[PDB]
Formats: C-alpha cells, structure tokens, sequence
C-alpha cells in the first residue's frame, strides 16, 4: 500500500551508503585501540546491506526525512550482525555505547 515510502527510503539509504562505500570508519578494538572498516569490507550484496541497514533503530525514519544518516553506526550494526572478522575484532560493549551515542546524537 505504501510502496512509495519503501522505495524512497531504500533509495535514500542506497544513495548515502554508495556515496561513503569506501570511507574508513573508526571502531573500538578489544585492545582499547582503534581499527578501521568500511562497507566494502562487508563482502555482502549491495541490496542486502541496504536491507540490513533498514533494521538499525532510527535509520528508516531518518531516511524518510532525507536527513544525513549516522553511517559509522549503520556500518557497525551491519558488520556486527554479518561479519565474523568485525565481531572478533571489536569491543562489543564500547561499540554499543558509541552506537547509542551516535544514534541519540542523530534523530
């Protein structure tokens, strides 16, 4: 019934991820350090990345309004859910704090 919303949301998310597909975002390593990761390392179909990004709380709403997305948070959520390398490299506790901080910063 509301296909127009799902189409506009998917294209807004697809647009922002394609634009920043190679950008190196910073994530907490288990050694208190920092490690870098981008969407290109997810080794996932481009459609699937956008599908997963739609599950991140607050993203689909931000995409409906055409606002800038917290892509570091989206990348971290998608990788944590899909990438075993990312999981084994990240400190999940501080990641959730950062994702919650950047998801409360945005809205």
């Amino acid at each position: 019934t509301n296909e127009e919303d799902d189409l506009s949301v998917e294209a807004e998310i697809a647009h922002q991820i394609a634009e920043s597909f190679e950008k190196k975002y910073k994530f907490p390593s288990r050694s208190s350090g920092i490690f870098l990761y981008n969407f290109e390392q997810l080794k996932m179909n481009l459609d699937d990345i956008v599908k997963e990004a739609k599950n991140v709380p607050g993203v689909t709403r931000l995409a409906h309004d055409g606002s800038k997305l917290p892509l570091r948070c989206v990348l971290g959520w998608v990788a944590l859910a899909n990438s075993k390398k990312f999981q084994l490299l990240v400190e999940a506790n501080k990641l959730n704090k950062i994702m919650q901080d950047d998801l409360n910063r945005y809205a």
